[PDB]
């Protein structure tokens, strides 16, 4: 029960001002980023699967391949660099980096309609809901 292929846009935030002071992102984008809340578009195929994100504002596509492993340059965030791979627990879904801190590794978990998930970052958690748009 499992089906990224559809469009997705995000509705709140309820700690993504809190996640961006555990990265220590400029006052600058944290103003930005407020207002903005990007709507990203999976596109599943097979063993690979692009998550789009599209804010209009920088555009910062990536190439999750299931089950195996991948760099992930997060310049343009909050200038970082890391591997990250992707496993298949169960009926949700969850990635480990294998980077610094002691959070980053996200997990994920649908419920319909909604694309929630468990976002961990130095150990800070931050809901962010996103919903389909259909
Ligand atoms: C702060 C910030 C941004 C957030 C980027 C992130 C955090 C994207 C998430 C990537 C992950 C974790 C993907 C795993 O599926 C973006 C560039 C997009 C817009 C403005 C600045």
């Amino acid at each position: 029960p499992v089906d990224f292929n559809g469009y997705w846009k995000m509705l709140s935030n309820e700690n993504f001002e809190e996640y961006l002071r555990a990265l220590d992102v400029n006052v600058a984008l944290r103003k930005i980023a407020n207002l903005l809340k990007p709507d990203k578009e999976i596109v599943q195929d097979g063993d690979h699967m692009i998550i789009r994100t599209l804010s209009t504002f920088r555009n910062y596509i990536m190439d999750f391949q299931v089950g195996k492993e991948f760099e992930e340059d997060l310049t343009g965030i909050d200038d970082r660099k890391c591997m990250t791979t992707v496993s298949w627990d169960g009926d949700k879904l969850q990635c480990v980096q294998k980077g610094e801190k002691e959070g980053r590794g996200w997990t994920q978990w649908i419920e319909g309609d909604e694309l929630h998930l468990e976002m961990r970052a130095e150990g800070v958690t931050c809901k962010q809901v996103f919903k389909k748009v259909h």
